[PDB]
RNA sequence: GGAUACUGCGGGCCUUGGGACCGGGAGAGGCCGGGGGUACCCCUGGGGUAGGGGUGAAAUCCUAUAAUCCCAGGGGGACCGCC
């Protein structure tokens, strides 16, 4: 019968990465990147990318048995950027497009209620 | 020799300036003690396997003595988001 799991999408300005897993979280299924799939550095954010990535770790998942995905996704956070970056829509939608179900969507970034210092120095990056 | 408005000295009064006291309230004023919150770093188990990280683009660096990622736990030091 239907089989449910949970797709853990980290998503920064460097790189893109897609995890699927049991209900919970401790069973690991596919886990695929965006620099498995492109040979440059530069493009490993690249929407195009995330969609590929998010394809192939679909197919293997319901090839092991998966039918839906609850979504989690996240961006770094803590000191660092609490934006997520372009790939993660990307990912959800080819993940949707590919067949697997969708239930949940929700944000898990952590945030500071207050946090230890960043790596700027007091003037930032000064180019 | 005379005068007594102003200043000074001396002796009595006043309550407007100032100080004291009472009453219901406001406030991240200060010190001491107790209890907490996320986040971050390390360690130990479990899963999984080829990259992660970073840039304008790269490289040093970490990684097949199993990293990045997910889960269960244990220990630590600083700080108190939104309102």
């Amino acid at each position: 019968k239907e089989k449910w799991g949970v797709a853990h999408i980290y998503s920064s300005y460097n790189n893109t990465i897609i995890h699927i897993t049991d209900l919970t979280g401790a069973e690991t299924i596919s886990r695929w990147s965006g620099g498995m799939v492109v040979k440059a550095d530069r493009d490993e954010p690249s929407p195009y990318a995330a969609m590929i990535a998010a394809r192939r770790a679909a197919e293997e998942a319901m090839e092991k048995g998966i039918t839906g995905v609850h979504i989690k996704v996240r961006a770094p956070g803590g000191s660092k950027s609490k934006s997520p970056g372009p790939g993660a829509q990307a990912a959800i939608r080819a993940l949707s497009r590919a067949g697997l179900r969708i239930g949940r969507v929700e944000d898990v970034t952590p945030i500071p209620h207050d946090g230890t210092r960043p790596k700027g120095g007091r003037r930032g990056r000064r180019v």
